[PDB]
């Protein structure tokens, strides 16, 4: 058996990533759309950790949309990019490394920073969040704070 399961909180950020892809006029979910889906949820442990590090939904949204743009729409329904598919595997590896039997919002963000080269990692670094800053706030705020 393997932890091919996401929390209801995490499934909501991934559903918001589809709504945000369709708002931007994209038929795909990237690392960018998963990070944008996180701040559009705003209460999940990862989004709460981003805001605890001094970020905010408009800051992350404006930096995402300034890097990926708008208007490539084709009414084609959503697909995951190779990096978003990698983040789904890496967040599941981070959940297994923590001994959690499903992937939380926390573990989605640990996947986004573990990818390290997609737009999500670059938005965090250009705002001022870093791999170890995000790890320490997420790893505390998930239940050890």
């Amino acid at each position: 058996m393997m932890f091919g399961r996401f929390t209801e909180r995490a499934q909501k950020v991934l559903a918001l990533a589809q709504e945000e892809a369709l708002r931007l006029g994209h038929n795909n979910i990237g690392t960018e759309h998963i990070l944008l889906g996180l701040v559009r949820e705003g209460e999940g442990i990862a989004a709460k950790a981003l805001q605890a590090l001094g970020l905010g939904s408009e800051k992350i949204q404006k930096e995402v949309e300034s890097l990926i743009g708008r208007g490539q729409e084709m009414s084609q329904t959503i697909h995951y990019t190779p990096r978003a598919k990698k983040v789904i595997e890496l967040s599941m590896d981070e959940a297994r490394k923590l001994g959690h039997s499903y992937v939380g919002t926390e573990h989605i963000l640990l996947g986004l920073i573990r990818e390290g080269e997609g737009v999500a990692a670059r938005v965090l670094n250009n705002l001022g969040v870093s791999l170890n800053k995000a790890r320490q706030q997420v790893l505390q705020l998930l239940g050890s704070n």
